[PDB]
């Protein structure tokens, strides 16, 4: 029997499979448990760490996925299927997987930790587009992603009660972290160099373990793709979230009132049955809005993700952040009136400025009209053409651009080296229309070096591009800085504002992340709200 | 003896006028004709009376004097300064009228243009050099008119309700100089059918107010607004503002030694006229540039409503209208207080002097306001640039005080009724004193616009004469049509959808879209909509 797929960790011992690449094998380790399954008596509640166990624990194949929401608006469509569940739905989710290669280092190496996004109500560790195998083979480094609560099993608070703390999700994720400090090490993996990257709200979830001091003392780097954790949709308020715990519970026919009792009944009920009500407790009509996502509450964030940001010391600090060319066009079809992936989406004036309140909901009217007077053309004040593109900027620099913005120039300013890059290629394969450009997510399958899967269709300069990224990514998390020792990737700085454009031309220097539109949503916006 | 063509008879008696030399040939002129009673003593504050009738004959020979009025001394004998300066003495004494008119006098009827200047109701004489009517008369066979109103505090000083400053009695002043050339331009060969008033900034606000005044507007056909309009923030001022204006300068000159208004006016009639001019700018509640202290007031009697609400509920059919802006209407305004300021350094203004300067240009908006502004006028890839800046501020006030209020204004009306003419003018004189970087300032198309490169004592080039004639053209083409189109690149109407102006420079015509329109889609659309919340 092969000793290189046999392991021991601290909780016992592993059985893990070798998994075939075009350049060579590499081991893996799924379905590894990292806590007690949160059932029952245990829904809502803290991650335990994992008893320890006799015998060998079956580590060759995925695990559960956590119990979330299945996307049912294209059923049976490559966009959208990519994203769900690949596996059986369960409570009892809480695994995680590692890839190194093969054999075994046995020297530390550099480990990367994924966490995957989906608005912190869906996701999964083992999506294809996830798949460790190339970027563990081409790059050598051990590769550890973790599932973790989604929707109200990882979000749902009620502030103050200790039945329902909330960001229990987000202590998965570090509950992970410490599993990998303690065990990483059994692979071949290196603890002394960890270096986090997620995308939307996995990204998110980076930005707050580095603003949590728990979590900084686990990790070295951090990559956020596509979010940041001072997105408006990444947290909400105590009372928010008190609100829209207590409404599902009525939804879901249980009371008021009191604290203990209410979350006594929630844990009667099945886990489906809180899944088909989740999204009815939204305020309002919304895109790029989510029920359940991480609670301010003084815990695990003592302050707001700003606030934090602002006051932060952040010397020591390399981050590589970063965004797709058409950030806000994969949302508008989940909501956005005259929006859909089967037609040109060339919408009217009057559905331009409906889609306007549902792409920023719950602001005033006249916030509104100030997103109105920026994102019109008033020479072309009607063109469904430019209306289009006008709402996707819209969706994009509110959500994902600009708080991505905010974060790289304070932590620039502050004393973090900075790297940015904007994904502007747009994959052979894509299924989505031609008018979505290159939408929100579509430079993962880039980053795990999918292309170099020979089942799949993409070119051969796609498969070289693939490479490049991979390389970035890797230098990045060996020394904190992407370069290769072209032309050479400068640091983001508040001043000049300098990022990469990545696609398959080299690598062009540009200055400015939509500096004009983020100085809207950055600095003016807040203080019109709050006066 | 006596030349016929010099004798004229109007309803008030018999005027003796004079016979000028231009290039292209001679022509008749009337200057001074007094059209009301002298506003002194007890009729200052007071609306204009006709003037009664007289015997004999009244020598209308040259221009009478300058209402009494601030005399600027920011760059002492500075041509671009002293060409706005009275040219004649100072008098309340002012009420009088100038007409010129083709030599020998039209044997047909000949439509009529009305000049209104500007200098921002606190200045200006209808006597300045720039003025001069002979070059639009001779080269077009126009009658030119332009009269001398009341300014400052004696033509617009208010105690609102009051019966003895009711406010608006320059605006009055002209009323009744149009009401002169209704039932007198005919004796001069004058077409009352067909009068075309035309004004510059506060001249160009003047006009557009008597758009909207109805005992005025029966008195014009067609109006042309050059770098002004009436809905401007700086045009008008309502009833309570003006009546604590005219307080707070009675109590700085000792009046009283407020409470009655009668006997507070009548202290203020005791004044000397200078007295009243030296105190006239501390009334304004704070430092700032483009804004004047005594304006036309919004008091229900000359105008009904607020400009704007005139503007948006009028139906302009069967009116023609002719508006436009220089290309750089800011920039002459800066160093008249923009901290960092200055025609004879180049004005590369730091961020903290461009910041400074915003509440300066935009003067009583609030915190959130001015930061607004602000983010709209930064360019956040170079938000320190001096260069960058200067230009940021120069469109800052020139878009909030002149282009956006006019591009309002041009675009109600052409989609209530109205044919509009929108132009920028973006030719910079040869002879222009004003240095380089304040571009084509305020108020210097009127000199082509007045054919004054056609005289033969100024050395301007021959290709800007031929400009000037071209210009003269255009305008008679819309006193004399409504069309300043000929009987050659065409010049297409401005709507409130395609927006299309033409450039006025040494170029054949330009035409273009948009009055800058992304940033007086800020100013009239949405800031508008802050202030009230
Ligand atoms: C493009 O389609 C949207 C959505 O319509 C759906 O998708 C179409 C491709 C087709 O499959 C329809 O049967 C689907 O309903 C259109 O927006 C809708 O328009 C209808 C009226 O036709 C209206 O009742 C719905 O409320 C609209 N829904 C949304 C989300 O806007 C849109 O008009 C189409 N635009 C075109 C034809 O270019
Ligand atoms: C440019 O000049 C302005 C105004 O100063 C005037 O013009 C100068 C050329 C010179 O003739 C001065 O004597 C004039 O007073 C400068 O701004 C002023 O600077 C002075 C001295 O620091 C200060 O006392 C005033 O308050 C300033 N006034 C303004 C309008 O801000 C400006 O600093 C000069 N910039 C240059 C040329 O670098
Ligand atoms: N639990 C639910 O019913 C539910 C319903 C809808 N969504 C939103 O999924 C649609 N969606 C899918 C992908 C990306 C964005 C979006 C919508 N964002 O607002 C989540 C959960
Ligand atoms: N009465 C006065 O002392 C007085 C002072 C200054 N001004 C204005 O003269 C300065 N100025 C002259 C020309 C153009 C603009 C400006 C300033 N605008 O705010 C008028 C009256
Ligand atoms: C993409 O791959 C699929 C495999 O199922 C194949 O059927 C299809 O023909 C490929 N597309 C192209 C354009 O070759
Ligand atoms: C002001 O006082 C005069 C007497 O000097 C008086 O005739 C007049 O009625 C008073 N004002 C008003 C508005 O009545
Ligand atoms: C220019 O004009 C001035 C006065 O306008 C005059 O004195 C002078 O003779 C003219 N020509 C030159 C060369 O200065």
């Amino acid at each position: 029997e092969d000793a290189e797929l046999l392991v021991t960790v601290r909780g016992g011992r592993l059985r893990g499979i070798r998994l075939k690449t075009p350049g060579g094998p590499v081991s893996a380790f799924l379905g590894i448990p990292f806590a007690e399954p949160p059932m029952g008596p245990r829904r809502f509640l803290p991650p335990e760490p994992k008893q320890p166990w006799s015998g060998v624990v079956d580590a060759t194949t995925f695990q559960s996925v956590c119990y979330q929401y299945v996307d049912t608006l294209y059923p049976g469509f490559e966009g959208t299927e990519m994203w769900n569940p690949n596996r059986e739905l369960s409570e009892d989710c809480l695994y995680l997987n590692v890839w190194t290669p093969y054999p075994r280092p046995t020297s530390p190496t550099p480990v990367l930790v994924w966490i995957y996004g989906g608005g912190f109500y869906s996701g999964a560790s083992s999506l294809d587009v996830y798949d460790g195998r190339f970027l563990v083979q081409a790059e050598r480094t051990v590769l550890v992603s973790m599932n973790y609560r989604v929707g109200a099993f990882g979000f749902l608070a009620l502030p103050g009660s200790r039945e329902a703390p909330g960001n229990v999700g987000l202590l998965d994720q570090r509950l992970a972290l410490q599993w990998v400090q303690e065990n990483v090490a059994a692979f071949g993996g290196d603890p002394t160099s960890v270096t986090l990257f997620g995308e939307s709200a996995g990204a998110a979830s980076v930005g707050m373990h580095l603003l949590s001091p728990p979590s900084r003392g686990l990790f070295h780097r951090a990559v956020l793709q596509s979010g940041a954790p001072n997105g408006p949709w990444a947290t909400v308020g105590m009372g928010e979230a008190r609100r829209r715990a207590t409404q599902l519970a009525h939804l879901v026919g249980c009371p008021p009132g009191n604290d203990t009792e209410l979350v006594a009944c929630l844990r009667t009920r099945p886990a489906q049955v809180l899944v088909n009500h989740e999204w009815h407790v939204l305020p309002q009509e919304s895109v790029f809005r989510f029920s359940f996502v991480p609670v301010v509450d003084g815990d695990f964030l003592s302050d707001t993700p700003e606030a934090l940001i602002n006051a932060g010391d952040f010397h020591g600090l390399q981050v590589l952040v970063g965004v797709v060319k058409d950030e806000g066009s994969y949302f508008l079809v989940y909501g956005a009136p005259g929006f859909s992936k089967d037609n040109e989406s060339l919408i009217s004036r009057a559905e331009f400025l409906a889609g306007v309140r549902v792409g920023v909901p719950q602001v005033s009217d006249l916030a509104a009209e100030a997103v109105v007077l920026h994102y019109t053309d008033w020479l072309h004040p009607e063109d469904p053409a430019r209306l289009r593109e006008a709402l996707s900027d819209v969706v994009g620099d509110h959500n994902v651009v600009c708080p991505v913005a905010q974060l790289a120039g304070r932590l620039a300013a502050q004393g973090a080296r900075v790297y940015a890059y904007v994904f502007e290629h747009r994959a052979s394969t894509l299924s989505w229309p031609l008018w979505m450009g290159v939408p929100h997510g579509y430079e993962i399958e880039f980053i795990f070096g999918i292309p170099l899967d020979p089942s799949r269709n993409y070119t051969a300069e796609e498969k070289i591009f693939a490479q490049r990224l991979m390389r970035y990514w890797a230098n990045f998390a060996r020394t904190g800085d992407p370069n290769e020792p072209a032309p050479q990737w400068p640091p983001y700085t508040a001043g000049a504002q300098q990022y990469v454009s990545l696609d398959l031309r080299p690598l062009e220097v540009r200055r400015g992340l939509r500096a004009q539109a983020c100085a809207f949503w950055n600095r003016f916006l807040p203080k019109l709200l709050s006066a």
